[PDB]
């Protein structure tokens, strides 16, 4: 079967975690433990197709920055998460999305932005202004909730649909 290498990325505490393990799990990690870097490896059907999805959950804190360089060459899409709640963490996307670029050496790299904590009210990043920055890079925005798991499964299985489109 075709298995996916997925790379779920973005700042701290933005939700990758939750998000991660809300798809391969089914719950909603409450608390705030900080990745180093741990993967995940679920066979799932996306589109009739048995697929295994490798998920590589990485580190949104500055400090293992370093690490970078190796999961981008692996990963075949990225997940760029960010938290409608916390404009810094949106801002710091192009970061993410410049060193794949770099790294992939592409500008045609699987990805999806991902707006996570939507369940929250204190919104400071619109819904507009993801998809602005979605279309720039030419990828796909979705709104997601690890919480309530509102576009969880989208958000993921999107991934692979880009991933397919290349
Ligand atoms: N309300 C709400 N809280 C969320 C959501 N996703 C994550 N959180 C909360 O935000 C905190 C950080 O989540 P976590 O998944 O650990 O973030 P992370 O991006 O993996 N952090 P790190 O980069 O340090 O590994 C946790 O308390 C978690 O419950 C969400 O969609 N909604
Ligand atoms: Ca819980
Ligand atoms: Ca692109
Ligand atoms: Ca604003
Ligand atoms: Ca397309
Ligand atoms: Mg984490």
């Amino acid at each position: 079967m075709t298995e996916y290498k997925l790379v779920v990325v973005g700042a701290g505490g933005v939700g990758k975690s939750a998000l991660t393990i809300q798809l391969i799990q089914n719950h909603f990690v409450d608390e705030y433990d900080p990745t180093i870097e741990d993967s995940y490896r679920k066979q799932v059907v996306i589109d009739g197709e048995t697929c295994l999805l490798d998920i590589l959950d990485t580190a949104g804190q500055e400090e293992y920055s370093a690490m970078r360089d190796q999961y981008m060459r692996t990963g075949e899409g990225f997940l760029c998460v960010f938290a409608i709640n916390n404009t810094k963490s949106f801002e710091d996307i192009h970061q993410y999305r410049e060193q794949i670029k770099r790294v992939k050496d592409s500008d045609d790299v699987p990805m999806v932005l991902v707006g996570n904590k939507c369940d929250l009210a204190a919104r400071t990043v619109e819904s507009r202004q993801a998809q602005d920055l979605a279309r720039s890079y030419g990828i796909p925005y979705i709104e997601t909730s690890a919480k309530t798991r509102q576009g969880v499964e989208d958000a993921f299985y999107t991934l692979v649909r880009e991933i397919r489109q290349h």
